[PDB]
């Protein structure tokens, strides 16, 4: 009684069966460029006795094929950040994918209902819940529309247009909201709640900024790789072709949590002056004696000038330039050809070479330049981002570099840089409203900007905050009119325009799925019911 | 501006699906399942994207499990689980699992606001509770599979197996509103791991526990429509979800309408023409600022001579100028009785033929102030409603005020006479005092005995509540008296001796499972391993 | 169209509020509470609309309750509650209530996805669990007041009173992210009925249970800032919320940064110049597809060669095996200046070692780093005292996780902390992660709490007791149930419930049926046909 018996032979057989099924799965064309560091054995062991098929995975497939065709045609899947079921329902007419924004979720959709700026400090399940919000709306309107169609004749169907409500969703996972085990659980939720793809950034959690905020802290290249692996591990266990997007904030970031990773060393800023002591501790000693405010910032600005902060290669070049060396231009090139952004040369190794080339132990101390929190100083730009792009590419179906402006040149630099080493890598671009767009570009360029980036291989592009702003404009404008001119504002500003532009929602009972539900009502009540919602009396005969 | 489609492929796929549904419905699972809509009707309700809810597999597992029990005339017996701990330990011993609405009211409302069993928590409360347990089952299944498959074949065969994935049957109360509500409620239950749900012929605004008083019923048809609506939902979203129909008509004394002919036999009315509207009489007395009021009711009731119409017909004949009286009752009783579905107009017509009176009967006047009609159910009323629900319901269930074998037999026999292959379910309620109601020898065999009558699923609704309540109160008492000795003595030693898996709680909670995931992702090795050297569970070896 | 405002009244109200806060902060409750911001700073953070969270009253109740316990040298002892049933029965016997993160991981995640104690459920999980219990407490308090006040004065005095409203102390783990996270987490805890919350100096998303292994610490200052952030939140939203500081430094072996001078003593490094970067050596071996236990072989080899120790161990070692006179006396020059509590930075300690020996004694803690980048760390009880003292200004209770229930160690830590902060309340985990019949005999068990009470551990809790009592009870009954049917329920549960006076066996009354019938009749003008506890109910 007290337990359940099992056939031990059938157990092994089923295990082996599954291992093979996974191996076959992984051999599909979808995974052609997808590096996995674990075995199918490793994954099968993690699964349970009961297989579950998450429909989100079908939208992953739909997304991958959709992006394949776009890459082949050198054209773009362009979308923006959806707020709510209304957005996805109207978007589906025009666009072929859908972005769920963490920024927008912070302000409008936290599960504690407590809003914030884009700090990813809402509870973990916030964006996953937002996807389900939209997912389930998509599914509902798809269900509504199918009934509307199939209660028409074949003759009538062919007249009435079709909306594909089921546009694949790509959702913000921020920095993964904690460790590896967190990221697995976060991914699990995203899969369960209808995510076609999720993106994830090489920032430290709980210093997490928007892409165009300041004071961004990075994590070691490997640490963020492990994040991407962890997503994949989760998707492999629970059986989704979930797309993974890797984001780097290293264009603009000035800080990093550790020096542990050799790839980062080139970019870690340090002091060239032996006399400079620990800035962190110097500030602490000045603060404890009640120096505060702008007189304290004086001591920093003094220490920084004295410390001579730079990247180690700048320091090597500086030694050679101002030094007793015969053939200087040629001697920098010996160093720069071996040691550069992409070259992955550790610091020990780069010092060793500098010694060979100059005969000095050139002094360099990046411990002393640390911030009070302990972060190391860091000088990324586009080339740093390429370095990290390349590193992530094996693990990531799309690659994405946050930029401070909508600069074509920079976008090309990054695209070219990445594709040189991984030419088949899909890229993604933030079309951010954090840019002033009429200040940055004339309108002729605006019109073609997406297309142009499409050529460089940015197959997925999104305006992160467009849903926020369209809504914000619309509601403010109407509220203003409403306050001035009463119900005329509604006739004039909203409802007439809705009719003229063919917007489906103005017939809002039908749109909301009333005739769909009347179907379910009659069906259950044996064909007929006295409480029919769209029967004689409904006030939508005023819209015919 | 839109998306184009092949209109021909549309129709083709539609037709494909209609056929798939027809084939589905023809499976042995649906052998007794009446459907009042077509496969066409259902396919039209579905979307373009098929979704497979794993809950449905647990429905299958539950059905087969109950099939075998019915065939062997034995019982799947379980009780009301509170939380992941319960299901994890229950899975060792029991083969199904009950999620109680009563318990959810007190312990698991989604607003966190507790209550007595009134089903006035938010609708998603029990569906969320199932997912609570569902996901725990799935997790511990996942944990255990890793533990096993990292052992050798030699070692596996030594270590026992737990089937964590016991099918869940969950309280849907009265469906928490109209038909559209019930569809949406069922959808959630399917999505969140329900193998089966049960649903009761009470009115929603007034929903009681089964062993509370003042229970209001709904018309037979109305509750049938509820069951149909569940089935409609399960059909659309593609689950073999089991439906359980409950009737509270054993004890209930009120009903919302007289509209349904089947109910008429049981609707109580006044035999005295002189009695006026009780409701309005009370209202007039209250508005003049009148226990003295309850006096006016108790007077009106005696004067009104309340009874069932057949009692009134029998009474007329008995105390009447009629020659062959016993034989004249039987003419009426054979045609008009609990199971006979005879409307009131029809029963009056016959009474006129048999006596020559329009025997006076007014059930409007006996109405409660809220408007409910008065109602006298018992076990035979419940059989009537059982039979009515049976076509629409995989299990049938009659709430009882006591654990009475005779009554249980009466109801089982009564239902099976008309539907002999109908599975039955029985509440083994802690609302009964069980040592007062029978001796312990009978207690031991009570489930088995009901199994013979065909009660294939039985549950103690509130057992999880009470075991926990005892355990925590007892330990808290000890704890307060003799400190940490209470824990060594009352809990942790017993845990070791009884082999309870949770005392090694790091392992039980799935730490070694997650360390697996951690190492796997970190390329085989990691410095932050949770069950590495240092963990204090080497004190349990 | 905007709204106008009196600019003068604005300033006046601002100033009014600043003063109200200053007065608040001067109350006896904050006598030991260091604040690094002004009342100005806080008032600016508040809105125009004052909100009073009832949780704060339970904070007061908790503080006074602990005051009296400290004065009497006795203990508020409790354990980890699962659900409304627990708090309702606990309230009879105990005077505070613990909400466990460990238990929440397994039983109460808001995604419904369970786990081991990794604090990787969503942030709102424990806050939601407090509200679960909070609202139950409030409900049963409300039920009981109606029951009492519908009795006569004569009858009231016969029927016993339960204080359902026992203050709740809840697990905040490591705060679930940065400072802004911790503010938001604290806000929720206040809104949802937390009397106090506790918080640990581990790194987030490596977060372990206290008695799991591979624990990573954060710099002393970083965890101080966490405690400040709690206080900042409680100050803004106006709770006397108690803050508990936990340190996992007894057992922890890793730390995220070396930035904080206080930590330096405890940071482990390599004494062998020849040892190169372990991290990078592992990375090169991994990228060639060495994995698993053969990789851990390369580590175990490198570690032996590297000669890992604390810098002072290295200084002592140099002097001991060295050409020095007066060796014993020369260690003491160093140890008296440089030790666990002495806060001596590494540069400073090397400088002294040079003065005392004339070597730059080699020490490299960068090379011993784990692959994730963590530095190696050797805490014990003295490290924990160091951190206790550091946290004490910011924390109403102090708490050191221990691997065993060892009296000596508990005394060491209590004495150590109170030496520098003698009025500091302490808290102790009475963990079921210990085997308790293996660790001590039963005579000692009975008195163990009391004895720790003397040392000043005013709040003690069994973290996982709710889990285990329930686990035993359900497993045992399920077993019986399966063996002897309904007899098991009569015998194992319901009879015992009657005999032990447990209130819940009359479960309709307990659940508040007669309370709600009250509300029903009241609204229906005195009378109703659908009364839940009328004639017919089976509780007669
Ligand atoms: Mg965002
Ligand atoms: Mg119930
Ligand atoms: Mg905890």
């Amino acid at each position: 009684m007290p337990y359940t018996p099992i056939d031990i032979q059938k157990e092994e057989a089923d295990f082996q069966k599954e291992v093979a099924e996974i191996k076959k799965w992984w051999s599909e064309p979808r995974w052609r460029k997808t590096k996995r560091i674990y075995s199918a054995e490793d994954i099968a062991k993690k699964r349970g006795t009961l297989k579950i098929n998450h429909p989100s995975s079908q939208q992953a497939d739909k997304l991958f094929k959709l992006l394949e065709k776009h890459d082949a045609d050198k054209t773009v899947s362009f979308t923006f950040g959806a707020l709510d079921p209304i957005h996805v329902a109207q978007m589906a007419k025009y666009l072929d994918s859908i972005y769920v924004s963490g920024w927008q979720c912070s302000s409008t959709a936290s599960t504690s209902n407590e809003p914030s700026p884009d700090l990813a400090d809402y509870p973990m399940d916030t964006v996953p819940n937002k996807v389900e919000h939209l997912w389930f709306a998509q599914l509902f309107h798809d269900r509504k529309q199918r009934e509307e169609r199939l209660t028409l004749s074949k003759e009538e169907r062919a007249k009435t247009p079709y909306i594909d409500f089921l546009r694949p969703i790509i959702a913000d996972a921020d920095t993964g909201h904690g460790g590896i085990t967190a990221i697995i659980k976060l991914t699990k939720m995203f899969i369960e709640r209808g995510a076609a793809g999720i993106h994830i950034e090489d920032q430290a959690p709980g210093t997490k900024k928007c892409g165009h905020m300041a004071g961004k802290v990075l994590v070691p290249v490997q640490e963020h790789i492990n994040r991407l692996v962890a997503i994949r591990a989760s998707a492999d266990i629970f059986g989704s072709n979930l797309l993974a997007v890797a984001r780097t904030d290293s264009e603009a970031a000035t800080l990093i949590t550790s020096t542990i990773d050799h790839r980062d060393h080139y970019f870690i800023i340090g002091a060239t002056n032996p006399e400079a002591g620990d800035l962190a501790a110097l500030m602490a000693e000045a603060e404890s004696k009640g120096i505060y405010g702008n007189e304290l910032a004086a001591i920093e600005s003094e220490w920084t000038k004295k410390a001579g902060l730079k990247l180690f290669h700048e320091a090597v070049i500086d030694e050679i330039k101002n030094g007793n060396y015969s053939n200087k231009d040629a001697l920098i090139k010996k160093f720069t050809d071996k040691v550069n952004p992409l070259s992955h040369t550790s610091h020990k190794e780069a010092k060793k070479l500098a010694k060979e080339l100059t005969g000095k132990d050139i002094y360099f101390n990046w411990d002393v330049a640390r911030a009070r929190e302990g972060y190391y100083r860091y000088q990324g730009g586009t080339q740093c981002a390429v370095m990290r792009g390349r590193a992530f590419a094996p693990y990531a179906d799309l690659i994405w570099m946050e930029s401070a402006l909508p600069d074509y040149a920079q976008a090309k630099e990054f695209a070219d840089g990445v594709k040189a080493a991984v030419p088949d890598q899909w890229l993604a671009y933030n079309l951010s409203p954090s840019f002033n767009w009429n200040k940055a570009m004339p309108a002729d360029e605006q019109e073609t900007y997406i297309k142009r980036l499409g050529k460089l291989g940015y197959v997925w592009q999104f305006i992160t905050l467009a849903g926020l702003h369209t809504t914000a404009l619309a509601v403010d404008d109407f509220s203003n009119q409403y306050s001035q001119i009463g119900m005329k504002a509604y006739g004039q500003t909203v409802q007439q325009p809705e009719i003229e532009k063919g917007v489906e929602v103005v017939k809002h009972q039908k749109w909301s799925g009333a005739t769909y539900i009347d179907g379910l009502l009659k069906m259950v009540s044996g064909g007929v019911t006295s409480t029919a919602a769209m029967g004689q009396g409904v006030t939508e005969d005023q819209f015919k």
